[PDB]
């Protein structure tokens, strides 16, 4: 599997599961409902302000959220990035 | 915790690489370079591919210094105290 879910689409499963609307969702973590909307859908980024309110309604830890954040937008780049022409001066 | 951008810019100095040679290199205009090694712009997705792979490393390690940094100057500053962490027990203050 090459592409990876929004990890707002993981929440709005979780949300479902539970009976918890977005509105509730975002008054709980102390956003707006516009915000949890946006992230639900996979419209905006899960920041590292947004990760620490949701590790503590959710569980697990910030560092967590914001990794799944950060492989999602990896494979969105798809093949935009052409390393073949990159000389490598570290070590690999 | 410092910035990722002053970590690569140590490494560029033992290497003797300038930050003109190593935009031109990994892709970025000069520019670009000039404020990530500064500490004035964030180590993205993009631009963590294309360290990489001048680096070495994976682009989820370049990502995770980013992530450190940015959590380190908000983890002591956001007030949780009245989140519920759903499914838990109910909070009993003593
Ligand atoms: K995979
Ligand atoms: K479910
Ligand atoms: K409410
Ligand atoms: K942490
Ligand atoms: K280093």
């Amino acid at each position: 599997q090459f592409k990876v879910s929004h990890p707002g689409e993981m929440i709005a499963r979780d949300l479902e599961d539970m009976g918890v609307s977005g509105r509730r969702f975002a008054h709980n973590i102390g956003v707006t409902p516009a915000t949890v909307s946006r992230l639900l859908a996979g419209k905006t980024a899960l920041t590292p302000s947004l990760s620490i309110r949701i590790a503590a309604a959710l569980g697990s830890t910030p560092e967590f959220w914001l990794r799944l954040q950060s492989n999602y937008d990896l494979r969105q780049l798809e093949n935009q990035i052409d390393t073949s022409g990159i000389v490598l001066y570290g070590e690999s």
